[PDB]
């Protein structure tokens, strides 16, 4: 799927390189609280620094500012001092990702420079679309659209795309910048090496497990899935619509999703013609309310959810079958959290989980993760939870498709 330019063949020597990357990083107070998309980018960085490159100009969006400056909700600005640590480098951060300023700071810096631009959506340009100050729905102008690619496109001398968390989105940066090589960059590469093996050629048994709150927005992936795998775990807040259909568990105020409701059986009877093995929850941590300190209790498809209460995390016995289906497998993909692993009280299920799939990669097992401590512990923990749910159901990556060819 990388029968085109890759940084690997890209002589970058006295060259200036733009490369889209994805600094969409998890933030608490202007803190990052996980770096792994940051740390994910630095291979194809140091390549083109050690490569003898002028300069590394780093774009990247953060959250959905939808076309409107936000600095103080969703600048970049605590990224550059995170990259700086990672990197040993200072990385000279710009409140800005176009126009003369930006140019003028891009059009020849001292060798060896890093540049990180600030968020690119804070221009309706690099979505195509924004919005404004109560619904204020806007669209972007093609004349602008081409002004904000061509601005992009005088900051380096060759392009790389290393934005494999973005690579489902057809957004200026992705797929709009004017430069003879377009490459892709060593992310980009292993993220799609790890899932085409995983899909084109698994190690059997192949386990899927899938969270998530809904069922209604998992159909094509699980019934792709369906098609590939030897045993599935339906996890998280989805459970209950299939468990509610299916044994008519009492779901209390647990999530409920009712067009999902509708194909579950369509789901289960591909599933079985499939000879797929699908593992289902047996018990609950519970809570009366939405909440990190709600009261907590427990609960099995027997007893139900008494009223007023709701399914935030599973059990011990569905951990244990869990774990089962994890010790079968010799190749599991794992997309989705199966509780509200956020909070404490209902985190159980996921590091029980994590343990017996870490685990799993001591004795030899391909463990690919989507999005604590792991990285390291498993075979590949992927930057693009999004972007990966599109691969594997089969769909078009613009960010890929708009690199050159071989």
């Amino acid at each position: 799927l990388s029968n085109k330019l890759t940084l690997d063949k890209l002589d970058v020597k006295g060259k200036r390189v733009v490369m889209r990357v994805d600094f969409n990083v998890p933030m608490k107070n202007n803190q990052i609280t996980n770096n792994q998309r940051i740390k994910a980018a630095v291979p194809s960085i140091k390549f083109c620094l050690d490569n003898g490159a002028k300069s590394v100009v780093l774009m990247s969006h953060l959250g959905r500012p939808d076309g409107v400056p936000m600095p103080d909700k969703y600048s970049l600005e605590p990224v550059a001092v995170e990259l700086k640590s990672l990197l040993g480098k200072d990385v000279l951060f710009l409140k800005d990702c176009v126009g003369p300023e930006v140019e003028k700071a891009c059009a020849n810096p001292a060798a060896g420079s890093v540049i990180l631009l600030e968020n690119l959506r804070f221009h309706v340009e690099e979505e195509g679309k924004g919005k404004d100050a109560s619904g204020n729905k806007v669209k972007a102008e093609p004349a602008k659209i081409e002004a904000f690619r061509a601005s992009l496109s005088k900051l380096g001398d060759v392009y790389v795309n290393d934005a494999f968390g973005t690579a489902h989105r057809a957004h200026s940066s992705m797929v709009g910048v004017n430069l003879p090589q377009k490459a892709g960059g060593f992310l980009m590469k292993k993220e799609l090496n790890y899932f085409a093996k995983a899909l084109e050629s698994p190690e059997r048994p192949f386990l899927a497990i899938l969270g998530g709150a809904k069922v209604a927005d998992k159909i094509q992936l699980i019934n792709n899935m369906l098609d590939k795998v030897n045993e599935m775990i339906i996890g998280g807040g989805m459970a209950f619509t299939f468990l509610k259909v299916l044994n008519n568990m009492e779901i209390g105020t647990s999530l409920f999703d009712e067009e999902g409701a509708k194909i579950v059986k369509d789901l289960m009877s591909k599933a079985e013609k499939n000879g797929v093995k699908i593992t289902l929850p047996v018990d609950f941590v519970t809570a009366d309310k939405f909440d990190e300190n709600a009261k907590t209790g427990q609960a099995t498809v027997a007893s139900g959810i008494p009223a007023g209460w709701m399914g935030l995390d599973c059990g011990p016995e569905s951990s244990k079958k869990y774990a089962e289906a994890v010790t079968r497998a010799k190749q599991i993909v794992w997309n989705g959290p199966v509780g509200v692993f956020e909070w404490e009280a209902f985190a159980r299920g996921t590091k029980a989980l994590m343990d017996e799939v870490v685990k799993a990669t001591s004795r030899g097992c391909i463990t690919i993760i989507g999005g604590w401590n792991t990285e390291d512990k498993v075979s590949h923990v992927s930057t693009g939870g999004g972007a990966s749910l599109e691969l594997l159901e089969g769909k078009v990556l613009p960010g890929v498709d708009a690199l050159s060819n071989i």
